[PDB]
């Protein structure tokens, strides 16, 4: 494989053969991973294709999904944490975040956003990108 690129794993990714059947295995948060960066579609999914082996993950854990903020957001280390030192973004500001939405022990659904690591944890609360706050 000669078109190869390195990019951290921004969520422990299940590795998928060719027809979307799980191998058993995962790449970990947040190891590089060597891919082809050509997207290949299977059962409606984006994958990249690991370099060298005949293993696909998810594009949404690699390259993640470019969101745009409907409403002012911090960003969270936890549930009731804000990340140490950080600020606000601003409804309208464009976010990349990694992988589906996760659920915190508030119950609220996250996205894993740019930067995120183990000593710098850095989470916005999903409903941020909808426009819909029928809830406060
Ligand atoms: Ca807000
Ligand atoms: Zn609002
Ligand atoms: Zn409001
Ligand atoms: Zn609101």
């Amino acid at each position: 494989d000669t078109n190869v690129k390195t990019y951290p794993v921004m969520v422990d990714s299940r590795a998928y053969d060719k027809n979307g059947n799980y191998l058993g295995h995962m790449y970990y948060a947040y190891d590089n991973i060597d891919i082809v960066p050509t997207v290949v579609t299977i059962n409606g999914k984006t994958y990249y294709k690991v370099a060298n082996k005949d293993e696909y993950v998810r594009v949404t854990n690699i390259t993640g999904n470019q969101r745009t903020l409907k409403h002012n957001a911090y960003i969270y280390w936890s549930s009731y944490r804000r990340t140490p030192g950080t600020g606000k973004m601003y409804r309208g500001q464009t976010v990349t975040t990694y992988g589906p939405q996760m659920k915190f022990k508030n119950g609220k659904k996250y996205y894993r956003i740019e930067g995120c690591r183990n000593n710098n944890k850095r989470y916005i609360k999903a409903v941020n990108f909808y426009h819909h706050h029928h809830h406060h």
